[PDB]
């Protein structure tokens, strides 16, 4: 709620918001192999999780609390990682655009727009790297790229779209972008 | 024009773009008393000035070249220091509103909007501080708040009448730092 805009939390040459780096690195250190990471709610409520996003070393916290604070962070951003301007255009695309490659091309073109601060695309890239690292230990944490897209796309886009052939394409491109990080 | 957006050049807790700080500090060191600062075209063209804004110590350069690079910087920003939405609103209120105090209150309210990165208002504050510093030696450089407003308002707002109210806001904001 008091969480600043992504464009105010950091700037190049930094690669991601410092708070998001702390969360991701703590979660990867403690939960990379956790078979229920991001699929179980912790006991803390939103108010408690937000208190965490202000005050210590995050490794001190329960990994399930960190995972919930990670979700809380994405939800409390004034504008989502993928701005509504971008999602609005992607959803509007006709069925003749059957190509995931085209959807990806358009997301990158739109999100790299000069009207959108570079921090948004940088934050998405950092998150995709995190999701990819998780999917490379799928044999233990059970997370593949598609499930990660289905779990986190509603947090990255923050769009109540009514579910359609368009929404399947957005989930699909996030899936593809996770799997194709390196 | 590869110049990044103001919001991409720095972020809190930094108070202004690092390149703009270097320009301002060099100009104030070398040209605080120059009777023609910011009113003389130097021999350099935009390409040469951009060469300078794209990368060592700026004090090595002719002060009139630094002044031109300062202007070039404001012109090459992808979005102006005062965003188009803000200027548009202030301009459309031009016939109906007259109070300078109201315009100033509104400029601050609009530019502090959550939809606008804080860097824009921070950069404007830094620029106003520079312009005020110049006006304290106006007897020597001839740059008073009014002259500074007429020179730089078109660069801050990015407008080639209605503007007269905008220029007045910058003048007052320079004078009251």
């Amino acid at each position: 709620s008091t969480l600043p805009d992504l464009a105010e939390q950091f700037a190049p040459p930094d690669v991601a918001p410092p708070l998001l780096i702390k969360l991701v690195e703590a979660i990867e250190k403690k939960g990379l192999e956790c078979s229920t990471l991001y699929r179980t709610q912790s006991s803390s409520n939103p108010a408690e999780l937000r208190q965490l996003l202000d005050c210590l070393d995050l490794e001190m916290f329960d990994v399930h609390v960190l995972a919930d604070a990670f979700k809380r962070y994405l939800l409390d951003l004034p504008n989502p990682v993928i701005p509504v301007a971008v999602s609005s255009e992607l959803i509007s695309l006709a069925p003749e655009v059957q190509s995931s490659k085209e959807y990806i091309q358009l997301l990158k073109k739109l999100i790299r727009s000069p009207s959108i601060p570079h921090q948004y695309w940088l934050t998405l890239q950092y998150l995709l790297k995190h999701f990819f690292k998780l999917s490379q230990t799928s044999s233990k944490n059970l997370l593949n790229a598609r499930v990660l897209s289905e779990l986190f796309s509603p947090l990255l886009f923050r769009f109540p779209a009514a579910s359609s052939e368009n929404t399947e394409h957005l989930i699909k491109i996030i899936e593809i972008l996770i799997s194709t990080e390196w």
